[PDB]
């Protein structure tokens, strides 16, 4: 009855390897030590034409039928074609605002066909709940199935556990965060502080919690929920999907995404490549990696011509979650990236501010990693790489409202170092109506 | 303009004979004699397309990528703009949120197989004044660009309506302006409305002083003013009521809990299930309960009286068509079920704590039954709200016990300690 099926594969294998695992496996890497990936078996997809694809896809786009109500599991055949729709643990995710931002492109960029991608308007404020509905809905189902899974595991700033406890919470899966105990008072870590996860705050740095995460797992019936994850990945290429949908299956001339640990990236093209392959459309777009020049080691890799990539030391950056020295999926986003001609650009972190403050300006909430992604775009429009005219996407990654101190202590020019150029603080006046209507005027 | 639909400013009420109405494109705030405005549509007009044909035309344009029809609120514009051209359009995708079927929370605190909150705080400024604001934004642009007279918006919100205004504001090119005391400025608060590019006034006098003053300024400039009396963001609001009926496939719900301090927003969506029913979509409304804080004003105690002892009457009008229950919920009370809804999967704010526990207190009484559908609505994302939150897990709120707090454990980055902490968190 369902021909459709998918399967855990090395990242990039080679010619004729036979090497391959159940999704309900539970593994992290292959033989070789390498990264694994979710591969769908493409004989059974083919079966049927793009027509057919975008028939289905574009029935099922904000509809109330469960499960395909989800800018993820509407394309479910594509993503979890094996689970049943009881197993499946999902926040009404994707289906997010592609804006268009046409004051900012105009006033800017002179771009008429500039849009941004509103990831950040979901169920925890960040792109990472389209990866965990497909990896809590999977542990949702071996649970069920009566494995050694107890609950969910990890260690990361924020942006991860947020997501990952908000859907382990509504399936009633324990979620378990390990986090540095002065590094993170308690107000970035409310989320999943508030949806119920056992958190504890331990005496060492975010590395020091990374190996202790490890250290349980190896031991305990926990899932570790890491940058490593190929199901995280599975969810997060139907935002790659959804932009095409939005566009009527017309392809995007430049996508950009902010690029940490470098799996968001390697998602979108994923499922950028997957459409044109299956024949939905034709072409594929061309992308854009934009980094935190803090922690800039794809920017480095990508000017010396592919050659030479060395993990880097991070500095501190506004864009948190953008910070990685030694990024897990560097061997996917270079493939990535190569296949489709793909660019990768840096980000100060004065040009990271200063473009989130510009965008904001527009009617955006966006987070300092998407002023990082729109660096890129003003850098690559000076280099004359994008046309004025061409349709570009941008990425927002999270919503402003959960880095707001960054806002805060930009437009109160408390930042040390830093101009703080289009800071827009409230003005003070004393109760007078000449003196009021006065400075209502020089701002008309 | 071949368009059979139209819309008019009329007061809410005078039944002897009253023939007052105004343009939607003039400026006016209150009726003659002072009372509230109401946005009264041509119901004949519409009542020329069947039920079946209302459905059909909304569910056709549902999430789907055409302009304007893809958003919530414009999905519906033949029942909230009619008149407005497509060109002078500020949306920004609104709408479409969530109906979250609260299964975990619903039947372990309250044995309710079939509750569900709507999360309208999951939206472009984090609450569900963009739905009003896309309205209000709108029309304003459509004055401005057939050179009306009117240089710009304002209002004196510190919270969700200045949010929700600027950031409309900000795409459309439209000046917004805030005027605020200078005491009462947070940095905070105002993160919204000032990263949009805001001109935000900091007075050096007290509440009653800033009214006085912007009653100066709008006699001499065309400044539109936002505020509670405002019904044209009521007609985005009610589209929430109306898209709540199409994501039950046009099933209408046994009740409808409202958060209520403004008392405009159970009237929106009083007005919303109600145009559905008298326009043959469904043959019936929910039965809606208005929840408010202990603390907040006397809707409770009006309705405890039996209806006899800002938009009070509005509300009572639309509690008593509708066959509705007034419900308080105590500081405590509000915070316990906040926690308590947010340790099941949500992030949602006080206001919602509220609805949560007018909810808890209506099922003790037997009012609501186990099996009844029910909608919780959510006004805005537990992210404006992460401070009370802290607070709260943290016992770090005075008077108040924190009962469901869930504080992180201390341990060193010792291995056996750590497994020690988790042997006996998965022992229970
Ligand atoms: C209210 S339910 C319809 C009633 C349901 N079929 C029943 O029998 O109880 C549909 C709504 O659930 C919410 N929802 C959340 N996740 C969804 C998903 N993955 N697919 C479809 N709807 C989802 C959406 O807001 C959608 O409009
Ligand atoms: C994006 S507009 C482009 C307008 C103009 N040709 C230009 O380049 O500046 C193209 C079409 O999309 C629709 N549209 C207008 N504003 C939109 C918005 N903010 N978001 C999505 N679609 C929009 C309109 O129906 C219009 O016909
Ligand atoms: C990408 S535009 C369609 C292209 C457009 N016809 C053009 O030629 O430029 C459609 C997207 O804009 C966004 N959008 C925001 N407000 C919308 C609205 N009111 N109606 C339709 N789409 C809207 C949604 O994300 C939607 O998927
Ligand atoms: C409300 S669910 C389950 C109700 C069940 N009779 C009970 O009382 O436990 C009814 C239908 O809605 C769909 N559904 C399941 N989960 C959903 C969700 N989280 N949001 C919206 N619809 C859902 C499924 O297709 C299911 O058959
Ligand atoms: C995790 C995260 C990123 C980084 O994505 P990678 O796939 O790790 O490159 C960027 N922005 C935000 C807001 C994130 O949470
Ligand atoms: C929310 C609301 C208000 C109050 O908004 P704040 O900015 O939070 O004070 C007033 N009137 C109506 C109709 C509202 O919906």
């Amino acid at each position: 009855v369902n021909p459709f099926s998918a399967k855990y594969v090395p990242f990039n294998a080679a010619p004729g390897s036979t090497e391959s695992y159940s999704l309900d496996e539970i593994v992290y890497r292959s033989r070789s030590g390498g990264l694994l990936d979710v591969e769908h078996d493409m004989e059974a997809l083919k079966r049927f034409d793009g027509a057919y694809w975008r028939d289905l896809f574009d029935s099922r786009v904000g509809k109330s039928t469960w499960p395909y109500g989800s800018g993820v599991w509407s394309k479910k055949e594509w993503v979890l074609p094996e689970i049943d729709d009881d197993d499946i643990v999902s926040a009404f995710e994707g289906n997010s605002n592609l804006f268009w931002a046409e004051r900012f492109g105009k006033q800017f960029l002179g771009m008429n066909d500039l849009w941004v991608k509103h990831c950040g308007i979901s169920h925890t404020g960040s792109f990472k709940d389209l990866g965990m509905t497909v990896l809590v809905s999977q542990v949702n189902r071996l649970r069920k199935m009566k494995r050694p899974v107890v609950g969910v595991g990890c260690a990361s700033t924020g942006d991860t556990s947020a997501a990952l406890s908000a859907y382990c919470a509504s399936a009633g899966i324990p979620s378990i965060v390990f986090l540095p105990a002065n590094k993170i008072s308690m107000a970035q870590l409310v989320q999943p502080i508030a949806n119920g996860a056992f958190v504890l705050s331990i005496d060492t740095d975010f590395d020091g919690c990374m190996k202790l995460i490890r250290e349980i797992t190896a031991e305990l019936p926990i899932y570790l929920a890491n940058s490593l994850n190929s199901l995280r990945l599975e969810g997060q290429k139907t935002a790659a999907i959804e932009i095409l949908q939005q566009f009527d299956w017309q392809v995007p001339d430049w996508v950009i995404v902010p690029g940490g640990n470098l799996g968001n990236i390697y998602a979108f093209y994923k499922g950028f490549k997957m459409c044109q392959e299956l024949g939905l459309v034709d072409r594929i777009p061309r992308m854009v990696c934009a980094q935190a020049a803090n922690a800039n080691p794809l920017y480095l890799h990508y000017k010396s011509g592919w050659k030479d990539f060395k993990p880097m030391t991070a500095s501190t950056t506004f864009a948190s979650a953008i910070q990685i020295g030694d990024p897990v999926s560097i061997d996917r986003a270079v493939y990535a990236l190569k296949k489709c001609n793909g660019i990768v650009e840096e980000a100060t972190e004065e040009e990271l501010m200063d473009a989130m403050a510009q965008a904001d300006s527009t009617g955006m909430f966006i987070c300092p990693h998407t002023g990082v992604a729109l660096t890129a775009l003003f850098k690559l429009r000076n280099q004359g790489v994008i046309a004025p005219t061409d349709r570009t996407v941008v990425v927002s990654t999270a919503h402003g409202l959960k880095f707001t101190q960054s806002k805060i202590d930009y437009h109160s020019n408390a930042i040390p170092d830093m101009a703080c150029r289009f800071s827009n603080p409230p003005v003070d006046v004393k109760a007078d109506f000449g003196a009021v209507m006065d400075v209502l005027k020089s701002y008309l």
